């Protein structure tokens, strides 16, 4: 008698969204993976005694223009949105996506969490901690940043959505 949630993975282009995932379910940073597959990863993970079955859509990306049909909620218990700290286009096109998504959800506490990535390149980084933060905080949304070179973050990114569902029930 466990659990099962089901995980929408979005964010634009090259934020590392597959990387991040692949991470978190195979213990290996990636070099390169094809950025037009949607593939969908599974994983256990134990949180607060309870035993869940995850389901992890890598989307193949969104942008400023993508459209969210009114079928895409159906069976998603959970929503990851990901820019990286080094693209302030990402991070443009994140708040773009929120709304789009927010509208074709309606009404419906299925929680949404926001993820700064790329964190390990301090030389690169254009987007603050606490520019993200806000963001998330004015959608009372959770905030984490992270790497996919570095594990323990992901595993908290991914820990942290099924958190932000058990809030709520
Ligand atoms: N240094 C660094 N590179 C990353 C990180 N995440 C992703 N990448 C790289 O950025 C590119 C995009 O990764 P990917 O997961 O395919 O992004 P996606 O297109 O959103 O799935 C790849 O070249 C990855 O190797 C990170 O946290 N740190
Ligand atoms: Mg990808």
């Amino acid at each position: 008698q466990s659990k099962s949630r089901k995980i929408a993975i979005l964010g634009y282009r090259s934020v590392g969204k597959s990387s991040l995932t692949i991470q978190f379910v195979e213990g290996q940073f990636v070099d390169s993976y094809d950025p037009t597959i949607e593939n969908t990863f599974t994983k256990l993970i134990t949180v607060n005694g309870q035993e869940y079955h995850l389901q992890l859509v890598d989307t193949a990306g969104q942008d400023e223009y993508s459209i969210f049909p009114q079928t895409y909620s159906i069976d998603i218990n959970g929503y990851i949105l990901v820019y990286s700290v080094t693209s302030i286009k990402s991070f443009e096109v994140i708040k773009v996506i929120h709304g789009k998504l927010l509208d074709m959800v309606g009404k419906v506490q299925i929680p949404i969490m926001l993820v700064g990535n790329k964190k390990d390149l301090h030389m690169e980084r254009v987007i603050s901690y606490e520019e993200g933060k806000a963001l998330a905080e004015s959608w009372n949304a959770a905030f984490l940043e992270s790497s996919a070179k570095e594990n323990q973050t992901a595993v908290d990114v991914f820990r942290r959505i099924i958190l932000e569902a058990e809030k709520l029930e």
